[PDB]
Parts: C-alpha cells; sequence; structure tokens
C-alpha cells in the first residue's frame, strides 16, 4: 500500500528559515513566502504548511476522484474538494494535524460514494496519513 | 502507523482550501491568501505548467521541518541562524492499484555528530508532517550528508 515501487515524478523544494521565510520548488515553478498566522501570533500576510497541506491534499483527492471516473468510464466535469486542516499539539511534546475533506460530486449518491471511497483507498495524501490521522471524509454532504 | 502520537488535542489553527482539480485545475483557500493554478506534471500526461500536490507536499514539508529543527535548536538553546531543508518527493504505483509518495528530507545546520543526530530526532519526532505519515513513508532523513 506504502511502497512507491517505480518513482513516475519527482520533485524537490529548499526552505531554510522554517515558517517564517521563503519556500521554493527547486525548479522555481513554486516560490512562495510563508509566515505564521495570526492564531500563531504572526501577521497572516502569507501562507504556511498547514494551509499548503489543505491545498495539497484538496487537490490531490480532487485528481484522485477524476482518476477513478476516467477509469470508470464516468464523465465527470469537475471534483470540487475541500479540505479542512487542523493542528494542536499531541499531549507528548509534539503536533498534529487533522483533516476533514469535503467532495461535491454530480452523480446519484451511491454512485458518488463508491467512486468517493475507491479515491480515498488510491490518493497518495490519504495512503501517506492512513491509521495516522482519521480523515473525515463526506461526499455530497454526507460522510463515509 | 500510530493514531496516538497524531491527536490533534486542541487545535490552534484550522484553515480551509478548495481544489477543483485536472489539467486545467485550481485551489484556493478560504480567504486567499493562496490561489494557485494546477496541473499535471509531463511526466503525468500534462502539461507541467502549474503545480501539483506532490510540489505542495515537497514545500510544506521543507518549511515544516526546517521550523522543527529551530524549534528544538531554540529549546536547546542551540544557535542556528537558519535550518536549510531540501525536501524531495517522488509519486509511483504502490502494487495495490494506488499511488504512494516516497520523501527524503536532508538537512544542513552548523552543529554534527551525536548533538544534531540528537536534535534533528527531536525535530522529526515532533514536526506534524513526519507524525501524520509516520510508518507509511519511510522518510529518508539526513543531516549533512549523513542518515539520521
Ligand atoms: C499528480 C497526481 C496528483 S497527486 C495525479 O495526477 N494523480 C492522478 C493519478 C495519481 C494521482 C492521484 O491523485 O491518484
Amino acid at each position: 500500500r506504502n511502497k512507491n515501487m517505480s518513482t513516475i515524478y519527482q520533485t524537490s523544494a529548499t526552505a531554510s528559515a522554517g515558517r517564517n521565510g521563503v519556500v521554493s520548488t527547486e525548479d522555481k515553478l513554486l516560490e512562495l513566502n510563508l509566515s505564521y498566522p495570526k492564531e500563531m501570533g504572526g501577521s497572516g500576510t502569507a501562507t504556511n504548511p498547514e494551509q499548503l497541506f489543505a491545498v495539497g491534499y484538496a487537490a490531490c483527492f480532487s485528481n484522485a476522484i477524476l482518476h477513478v471516473a476516467r477509469e470508470a468510464k464516468v464523465a465527470l466535469k469537475e471534483a470540487p474538494v475541500t479540505a479542512t486542516v487542523g493542528i494542536g499539539p499531541n499531549g507528548q511534546g509534539g503536533f498534529a494535524l487533522s483533516v476533514a475533506l469535503a467532495a461535491h460530486i454530480a452523480l446519484e449518491d451511491e454512485q458518488a460514494r463508491q467512486l468517493v471511497t475507491v479515491a480515498h483507498q488510491v490518493c497518495p495524501y490519504s495512503n501517506a496519513v492512513r491509521g495516522n490521522i482519521d480523515v473525515q471524509v463526506s461526499v455530497n454532504g454526507l460522510a463515509l
């Protein structure tokens, strides 16, 4: 489930001032300023690793749903996904993420459900956090 | 996996983003601090002209891990001006019909030997990304070119 058996795509990024400086892909396709959010005492003038994870997870899960749709020959124009990410202490000295994913799919409900369930199985963010984060997944307003 | 080490016991910060992905996708945070175009990479049947979830994961994990190192150096009163971290992320098939990420974290800091190992080991226990992927991804962590 967890082994990447043959790398199809590889990328890299470098940061040096943690949550409060610049971060960029080594190809420079993506170059971003980061700052602490207001909730953490910062300026909120820029993004942060929690928002990045939300953006990337929403995008990965949306890609995943469209992937499965293509494979099932289901014509889906869009697969909007809202990802909500929280961060707090884990009580052992570190920090942990909590995640909710809300998918909105123009299909009959049982069908949408099946599709999104398979997508959650195949999505590499989902495989990455499986058993660590209990990702709360819903499809068209209903929890899976 | 370890569920327990991943209980968010009380939320300090919460954020939301909505993506409509694909070949011409878009994602934006609820508050628009971040609005991005998405594409599949050229390696994956796309145009590779905008970003993608692996790049976003790499930028996020690199920043998170750099911060984790500075955080532990601060607590330990070890003077670091900075903590360069390169995060390398790959995606490929898993053999069960899905996809998996592979990740390396390469730190380059002004501290060595067992002290640096101890410090970066601590940073890797506390970083939320590392706790999210523990046991699933075997994150290859190195400091100053050497295995953690
Ligand atoms: C660039 C990646 C998004 S992480 C992708 O296009 N896909 C579609 C196939 C693998 C993966 C997925 O989400 O399941």
